[PDB]
């Protein structure tokens, strides 16, 4: 390192992982800490107006932002909303008065009359962002005039900035976020003459839509700005990058300098810049295309130098303010990793079971509502009165359902498991996704979360060979490596040394691995579970989401704008009558929610109708809040299914049989109440008073009730209660009893 | 109606004067569930569409800078086919019977 | 059936100055929309509270 | 005969700018990200073998 | 067996990007130049010379397959191309295809 001549490799004990700088801003979510939802606000006041368009300033992609900026640039396009906001036409000769007062509502119908007819293509992500920025700079231009008058505040949730995705490149995402605080939408610079003109008199629409174009024009420019601000940060780490490998050096001096060190061992970036970075060389191209000419260029030279000093500090401004760089030793988590060894006792191992742990949401609360009109169908206003009843999940616990799969990885002998590797590595998922072989290694791995919030999921850059790896696992594996190598232009080497004999010489490591008592040394850093003895007990962090649900809290005061992210419940009404219920619940046509099973004894087609209002409340429509989960009910049970499909097909009835039962329970009994009480009396068809016939009832309605309520309000996915309902069919018959009677008992009291 | 006495139906009365609109309007108040009467209270408190019942009973267009004079004077028709248009053009959902 | 007594629709109250400056002018609708509109705002929180 | 052919073609990120006419587009044309590959193979060589 | 493996154009061309390319107006356009050197191979082809005409094709294949052939060999790794299994020949392969 710091050679005479270049760049030679170093082993610092300490490299740093990179991890977004952890902020308390609210407006954003990172892969350890989740957001379900950012709250907003449209009208009230111009002040409350511009705290918004300040947070969609930096909510709001460029793209969106950009595009909003051209659309405000074009004199056309506003003329129109501003002559369909007045309601006078879009002419030359059109004339509009100082005392007329713009609600909200008048502003959006003239810009969505612009979109319309302005002829542009627009995602429904994009023209939902486009909407609320064009309306927030038109409502701060009208109240500059002013003609801005709101009839009221309204409070909508947009999504915060999404940082769960890129876990291992904090650098891209870090520039670009800087330079957003510095957007076009944060604050409007007014030409003061004209709004003068404007103001309080008879004038012609014509003058709205030029002084706003040139605004919006001015924004444009704004933007080249910030693209060629953003396209030097950008050029600058390409730099960076091209030094670090030494694909090109004149520096001889800045492997001294402290951003550059500090990059030089953060295994993030060397990952990132092995082979350069498409992104970071598309800045180059406009300085010199391509980025390799410029890089020949430094080659001819070091056989100007001021304007490199300054492009890696512009990068690290930013990088700094967005990027923390952490200590090796964390992270160690946030997973539970316990090995097992085949039940064949050697130095080797059958299998190594990661756990990654999170909040779930175990209950949702619903409120009755009614609905406010508005011009516009795809959105809704609501209003919510008040919180009737809390929905509630299946609510299952994931520890029994490794704790049968331990049993069988222990009870593997070494051939067997081998033998499931291979099979596995042919394409065969018996387990589904929980049981993978672990790459780069011949043992395999039992994760949770390629289930959950998507975690693990396998990127091709970070282990040599043909192997692709989730992040968080060589993130997991490689925080337990005492130091690394940092070779130019090539992966980083690993080496763990800890003492003594708790160390297997085994033949499942990569084959780069050098193996010795105390040690190893590879380029792979899951290898350190292969055989290493590395386990922990409990995850170090559990996953947290922030305000998962929309908080409709101060909701007694304010109405919402949802578009999905409240439900509200379109319940079928039963027909009121004794026996014209029975007269439709039989024909298997009828439109109402209903129990539908065959008997397990005998038996005959069972039809009982699920009465959803009563459950719900007499005249209500029950608005319920989406909830934005880590570990979602669908994708949980979806686990279980899984794993019980996986326990069955390798011999373990006894096992997979009992998961299966744990499950059921769960499903079942959750609404197991009425149900029983429903099954009372004559309505549900056709049975005979009996111990077994009505007890069945009990599980089935309790099951197609909770069904029937996932269909009404968006709780879960309709097809994963069918999903487990069909599995619990295939249960053994006396076991279906079972629970059938432990769902009556619980039911009784 | 109760159990033990119904009742056919309830006589009311459109228009006349403000005094019997007032007095209908008072038992409509008591015959009426929350439901309805809820929901025509938060239509009521919508500015939007308040200003299509009226720009409409009126006969102007509902935009900022639309006038209507003194002299004008409302039928209950003019009244009801106004509200009509912003119920059409609210865009909410009502039953027979709440609508 | 007792809170219906006091129900919004029973006796509506009136602000006396917005509605002096509707009468007898020539007069904006959108004047006429508002006043109507924080009346309802009123009859909303008058259900809030029953 | 011999003439200049272009081996190859400079791209643009746009964002583009909306106009009443579908016949006719407005694009603004920010930045050149890439530049695309013709397939570059000399007329020389196929008269050598003719 | 049947190879399909998806192209990630986004990737290529820049992430949220429309891109906007000038259409040429060529003088000797590759479409009418391809179509020489096909036409020559195909002329050849038929007077019995197997040596000039398999070999002037390879020359054109090479150039068309040359270009981007880099993810290409990238995009193969790893997972998302069906169906291979790691082989030297059965890649090397995927590397022209995809090119």
């Amino acid at each position: 390192v710091d050679t005479a001549k270049g760049v030679i490799p170093f082993s610092t004990s300490g490299a740093t992982w990179a991890v977004p700088r952890l902020s308390e801003d609210g407006i954003t979510s990172h892969f350890l800490r989740r957001r379900g939802y950012v709250t907003m606000t449209q009208g009230g006041s111009r002040d409350q107006n511009a705290a918004v368009r300040k947070i969609l300033s930096l909510i709001i992609a460029y793209d969106i932002q950009t595009q909003a900026c051209f659309f405000i640039s074009n004199e056309e396009s506003m003329r129109i909303t501003m002559a369909e906001t007045m309601g006078v036409k879009d002419r030359p000769n059109a004339r509009t008065n100082s005392w007329a007062e713009v609600s909200d509502s008048d502003i959006n119908r003239g810009i969505a009359k612009a979109l319309k007819e302005g002829n542009l293509t627009l995602d429904e992500n994009q023209k939902d962002g486009f909407m609320k920025l064009v309306h927030a700079f038109v409502a701060d231009i009208l109240a500059q005039s002013g003609h801005y008058k709101p009839v009221t505040s309204v409070t909508y949730f947009s999504a915060p900035i999404d940082m769960e995705s890129d876990y291992l490149d904090p650098f891209s995402i870090a520039i670009i976020r800087d330079v957003l605080d510095d957007s076009p939408f944060s604050e409007l610079r007014y030409d003061a003459r004209a709004m003068s003109e404007l103001e309080d008199r008879d004038v012609p629409i014509t003058r709205f839509s030029r002084v706003m174009a040139q605004m919006g024009n001015a924004m444009v420019r704004n933007i080249m700005v910030l693209n060629e601000a953003a396209q030097r940060k950008l050029r600058g780490l390409a730099v960076v990058g091209e030094i670090v490998h030494g694909r090109v050096r004149a520096p001889v001096r800045y492997l001294n300098d402290s951003f550059i060190q500090t990059l030089r061992s953060n295994i993030n970036f060397h990952l990132l810049t092995r082979t350069t970075p498409e992104r970071w060389a598309q800045s180059w191209i406009q300085a010199f295309g391509s980025l390799k000419g410029w890089v020949d260029a430094i080659n001819g030279i070091a056989d100007l130098l001021s304007d490199l000093t300054p492009l890696i500090r512009d990068a690290a401004t930013s990088v700094e303010k967005f990027v923390t760089f952490a200590p090796l030793s964390f992270y160690q988590g946030l997973g539970s990793v316990t090995q097992i060894r085949a039940l064949d006792s050697s130095t080797n191992l059958a299998a190594v079971i990661v756990r990654y742990a999170a909040k779930e949401i175990n209950l949702i609360p619903a409120y009755q509502s009614f609905q406010v009109p508005t011009v516009d169908v795809a959105v809704k206003k609501t209003a919510i009165m008040d919180q009737r009843l809390s929905l509630q999940l299946p609510e299952f616990s994931e520890d029994q359902f490794f704790g049968m799969l331990e049993q069988r990885m222990q009870n593997m002998s070494d051939s067997e498991v081998a033998e499931l590797v291979d099979r596995i590595a042919k394409g065969e998922t018996p387990f589904g996704d929980v049981v993978k072989q672990l790459p780069g290694t011949s043992t395999l791995l039992v994760t949770n979360g390629y289930y959950m919030g998507g975690l693990l999921t396998n990127e091709d850059k970070i282990i040599p060979g043909d192997a692709s790896v989730p992040a968080l696992l060589y993130m997991q594996a490689a925080s337990f490596a005492s130091s690394v190598r940092f070779p130019p232009g090539e992966y980083p080497v690993f080496h763990h040394e800890s003492s003594n004999g708790d160390v297997r010489l085994t033949d499942q490591v990569s084959a780069d691995a050098q193996l010795s008592h105390s040690a190893v040394e590879t380029a792979n850093p899951l290898n350190f579970l292969v055989a290493c003895n590395v386990s922990v007990h409990t995850p170090s962090i559990a996953i947290d989401i922030i305000e998962p649900m929309p908080d409709l809290t101060r909701r007694g005061t304010t109405e919402y704008v949802h578009k999905g992210e409240i439900k509200v419940a379109a319940i079928p009404s039963l027909p009121p009558k004794s026996a014209d219920r029975k007269a439709q619940v039989s024909r298997e046509t009828a439109k109402f929610e209903r129990v539908l099973y065959k008997a397990r004894k005998g038996g005959a087609q069972v039809a009982a109708p699920i009465d959803l209002e009563s459950l719900f409340g007499i005249a209500v429509n029950l608005a319920v809040p989406t909830v934005k989960h880590v570990y979602s009910p669908d994708s949980k049970t979806k686990l279980a299914l899984d794993i019980i499909k996986g326990l069955e097909s390798d011999g373990d009835k006894a096992a997979a049989t009992r998961l299966l039962m744990t499950l059921a329970r769960a499903y079942t009994g959750t609404y197991s109440s009425l149900a029983l009480r429903r099954r009372d009396e004559i309505t549900g068809i056709a049975a005979q008073p009996s111990d077994v016939a009505m007890q069945e009832f009990a599980l089935q309605s309790g099951v197609q009730t909770l069904k029937a309520v996932a269909k009404h309000t968006g709780i879960m996915e309709v097809a994963t209660i069918e999903m487990v309902e069909e599995k619990v069919r295939s249960l053994d018959d006396n076991r279906f009893y079972e629970i059938a009677a432990e769902v009556v008992l619980r039911a009784l009291k």
